[PDB]
C-alpha cells in the first residue's frame, strides 16, 4: 500500500499512458457498481409488486438514494482525476520551458558563443514557450465546445495568458540581443523559427 | 465536393475512429481561428495605447463579439458531431444484435445442429447485448460526472432500460428450448458465459 504509492507508476508508463488507464480502471469499476445496484433494484421491483404503496414507495426511494452517493462518488473521483493530470501537464510544461530557458543561457554565456549550439538552443526555447501557447489555445478552444458560458468568462485571461507568453518570448530573445553580430547572424534563421 | 460526401468515410475506418478524426480536424481548425482573432486583438491594443477611451473600449468589445460568434459557432458545430455520432451508434448496436440474432438462430435451425456453431453464435449475440449494456452504463457513467442534475433524471430511464436487455436475452435464450437435448450438453458452457462480468473475443 503506502510503499507501492510511493514508487507510485513505473518509469516506463509516461503520465498520458497513466491517466488513460487510471481513468479506464476507474470507469470500468464504476460501471460494475452501478450494475449491481440496478439489478438489485430490479429483484427488488419483481419481488414487491404486492407491498402496499408507501413500501413501493419507500424501496423505490432506497435505491435511487444509492445511486445518488454513488453517482456523487463518481463525480469527485473523476475532478480529481482531472485536476491532477491537468496539473502534471502544466508542471511539465513549465519544467521544459526552464530547462530550455537555461540551456539557452549556457550557449549564450560560453566564452566563444556557437552559432549553431545557441540556435539550436533558442529552437528548443521557443518550442516549450509553443507547446504553453498550443496547451492554452485547446483548453479554452475546449471549454468553448461543452460550456459557451464557461468559455466567455476566461477569455479575457486566456487573450492576457497569451500576451504573457508573447513577453517571455521577446523578453528571452532580447538576451540574443546583447551580442550584435550573433543577432544579426542568427536573424534569418530565428525570423524562420518565429515564423 | 458532392461526390465525396456521397461515398462518405472507407468501410475500413470505424465510426468511433471517424468520429475521434473528425472531432480532432475541427479541434485544430478551430484552434487556428482563435489563435488569429487573439493575435489580431494583442495586435489592436498595441497600436490603441494612445487613444481615446471610447475608442478603445469598442475595441474591447469587438473583439470578445468575434469571439462570442466564435464561441458559438464551436459549441454549435460540436453538438452536432455528437448528435450525429451518438445516432449511428445506436443504429450500429441495434444492428449487430438483430445480425448476431439471426446467426444464434441459423444455428439452431441447422439440420445437424452442431454445438461449437451454436456455442459461437450464442456469444456473439451474448457479445451484442453486453455492449448495449456498457454503453448504457458508461454513458450514464459519464453523465453523473459532468452535469449530476442531469444523471439524476435518467436514474429510472437506465434502469428500465437495462431491465428490458436483461429479458431480451432470458427471452433469446428461450430459444434453446424448442432442443432439449442440446441445451443439456450447452448447459455448463452457457451457464459460464452468462455467468461473466465482460466477454471478451476469446481464443
Ligand atoms: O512533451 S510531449 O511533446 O511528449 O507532449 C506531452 C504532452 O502533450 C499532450 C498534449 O499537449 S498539448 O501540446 O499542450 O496539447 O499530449 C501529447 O502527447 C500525448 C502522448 O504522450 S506520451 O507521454 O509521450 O505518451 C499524445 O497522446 S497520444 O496521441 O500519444 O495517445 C497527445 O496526442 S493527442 O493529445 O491524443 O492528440 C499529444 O498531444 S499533442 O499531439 O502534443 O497535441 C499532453 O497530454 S494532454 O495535455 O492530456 O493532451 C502531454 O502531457 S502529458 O503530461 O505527457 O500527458
Ligand atoms: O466496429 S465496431 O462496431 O466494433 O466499433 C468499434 C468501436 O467500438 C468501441 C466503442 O463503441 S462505439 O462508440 O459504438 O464504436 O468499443 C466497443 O466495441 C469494441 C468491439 O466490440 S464488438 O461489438 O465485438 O465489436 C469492443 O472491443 S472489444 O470488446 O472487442 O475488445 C469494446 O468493448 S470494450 O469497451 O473494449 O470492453 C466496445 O465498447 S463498448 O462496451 O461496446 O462500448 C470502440 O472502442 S472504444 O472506443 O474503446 O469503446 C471501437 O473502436 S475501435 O476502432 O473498433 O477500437
Ligand atoms: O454529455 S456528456 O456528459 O456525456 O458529455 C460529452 C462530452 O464528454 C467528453 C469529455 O468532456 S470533458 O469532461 O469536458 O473533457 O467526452 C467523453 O464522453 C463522450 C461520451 O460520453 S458517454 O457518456 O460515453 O456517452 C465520449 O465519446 S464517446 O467515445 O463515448 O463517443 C468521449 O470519448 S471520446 O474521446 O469522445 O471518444 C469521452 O472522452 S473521455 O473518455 O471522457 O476523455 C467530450 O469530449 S471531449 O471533446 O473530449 O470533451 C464529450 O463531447 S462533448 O460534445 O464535448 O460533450
Amino acid at each position: 500500500d503506502g510503499v507501492d504509492i510511493y514508487f507510485g507508476m513505473p518509469g516506463e508508463i509516461s503520465e498520458h499512458e497513466g491517466f488513460l488507464r487510471a481513468k479506464m480502471d476507474l470507469e470500468e469499476r464504476r460501471m460494475r457498481q452501478i450494475n449491481e445496484v440496478m439489478r438489485e433494484w430490479a429483484m427488488a421491483d419483481n419481488q414487491s409488486k404486492n407491498l402496499p404503496k408507501a413500501d413501493r414507495q419507500a424501496l423505490n426511494e432506497h435505491f435511487q438514494s444509492i445511486l445518488q452517493t454513488l453517482e456523487e462518488q463518481v463525480s469527485g473521483e473523476r475532478q480529481r482525476l482531472v485536476e491532477t493530470h491537468a496539473t502534471r501537464v502544466i508542471a511539465l510544461i513549465n519544467d521544459q520551458r526552464r530547462a530550455a530557458l537555461e540551456g539557452f543561457l549556457a550557449a549564450l554565456q560560453a566564452d566563444p558563443p556557437q552559432a549553431e549550439r545557441v540556435l539550436l538552443a533558442l529552437r528548443r526555447y521557443l518550442r516549450a514557450e509553443q507547446k504553453e501557447q498550443r496547451h492554452t489555445l485547446r483548453h479554452y478552444q475546449h471549454v468553448a465546445a461543452v460550456d459557451p458560458e464557461k468559455a466567455q468568462q476566461m477569455r479575457f485571461q486566456v487573450h492576457t495568458h497569451l500576451q504573457v507568453i508573447e513577453e517571455r518570448v521577446n523578453q528571452s530573445l532580447g538576451l540574443l540581443d546583447q551580442n550584435p553580430h550573433l543577432a544579426q547572424e542568427l536573424r534569418p534563421q530565428i525570423q524562420e523559427l518565429l515564423h
